[PDB]
């Protein structure tokens, strides 16, 4: 197999600007078995990694563009695993992961974007965000009371948190992603879409295996109970912050190998639009390289 069948499926995963979203209805969380096999995918996935390494190697040397890659997802979605697998084939000098956590005091003394702007990737580098500024329209939207404890949010009472407030954030975010898009950054955003069913399965597997037992937090359940509120926030974000510049992609997360294949595939596709090449050796340089070979060969 090859990428022929998949390539049309991928197009559906892109979120078109301002198209309405029904996550339960429209977007699946498991792969259709009629498309590919787990074995076929593992082979293509492997091509994806090697091809992504070539791109990264050319991106580093070209030093013209940076790449920002966002991963947003519910707990047990497979973010960390996805990040890890994608970075296994890359060179660690041109790639940084930043796994954003609950803000620090210093971070809350700044606008909510500041800690993200600070962590942006440089020319020739790939930055990966395991969670992002989009947390400020997700967990914060499910729990508006947090806003009261962010001095910079400008939210003094809970009643001033309305759809106009989130529209204003979408705009802020969109302006942010537009400015960096206009200044060298290729932004790609992935929503790893895991279903309640598979989340419950993974949560239990985590709770039964001693290797993962110690790690499991019970607060993850508090957020599962707000599934519907999270679905509302995701759907609204997706509709208002996916652009042709900074597109969102909804990726099914119930089958991990398949999640990893799609993401690898989409990153390659989007970065191939840059037409990256290794630098060419001029005649002058080729002559210098050949003088050096001669010197080495003519050693006592
Ligand atoms: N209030 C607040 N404001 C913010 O700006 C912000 N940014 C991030 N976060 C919170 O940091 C927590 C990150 O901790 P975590 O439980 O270690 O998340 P993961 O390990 O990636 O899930 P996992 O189960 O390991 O997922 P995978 O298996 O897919 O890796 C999450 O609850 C986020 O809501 C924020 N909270």
């Amino acid at each position: 197999t090859d990428f022929s069948k998949l390539s049309k499926y991928v197009e559906t995963l892109r979120v078109k600007p301002k198209q309405s979203i029904d996550l339960k209805k429209d977007f699946d969380t498991d792969y259709d078995h009629k498309m590919l096999t787990k074995e076929e995918g593992e082979e293509l996935l492997n091509l994806g990694i090697s091809k992504l390494s070539e791109i990264q190697e050319k991106l580093y040397a070209s030093g013209t563009k940076s790449v920002l890659i966002v991963f947003q997802a519910m707990d047990a979605a497979g973010k960390d695993g996805t990040v890890k697998h994608i970075m296994t084939g890359l060179n660690p000098q041109g790639v940084k992961v930043t796994s954003f956590k609950v803000p620090s005091k210093i971070e809350l003394s700044h606008d909510y974007l500041w800690r993200h702007y600070v962590a942006l990737p440089a020319t020739g580098e790939i930055g990966i965000f395991n969670r992002s500024h989009y947390e400020n329209v997700l967990v914060t939207r499910v729990h508006p009371e947090y806003l009261l404890s962010e001095q910079t949010s400008g939210v003094t009472a809970i009643e001033q948190v309305n759809q106009k407030f989130w529209d204003k954030r979408f705009q802020q975010i969109n302006n942010f992603e537009q400015h960096i898009s206009e200044n060298g950054t290729i932004v790609l955003k992935f929503f790893l879409h895991v279903s309640k069913k598979e989340q419950k399965k993974r949560f239990i597997e985590r709770i039964e295996l001693d290797t993962k037992n110690w790690k499991f937090s019970t607060g993850d359940l508090k957020e599962r109970a707000h599934w519907k509120d999270y679905r509302n926030a995701y759907e609204d974000m997706l509709a208002n912050t996916s652009t042709k510049q900074a597109p969102w992609f909804v990726i099914p997360a119930d089958d991990k190998w398949f999640t990893r294949l799609l993401i690898a595939e989409i990153i390659c596709t989007e970065l191939e639009k840059l037409n990256l090449t290794f630098p060419t050796v001029s005649l002058e340089q080729k002559a210098e390289l050949e003088k050096a070979k001669a010197e080495l060969v003519a050693e006592k």
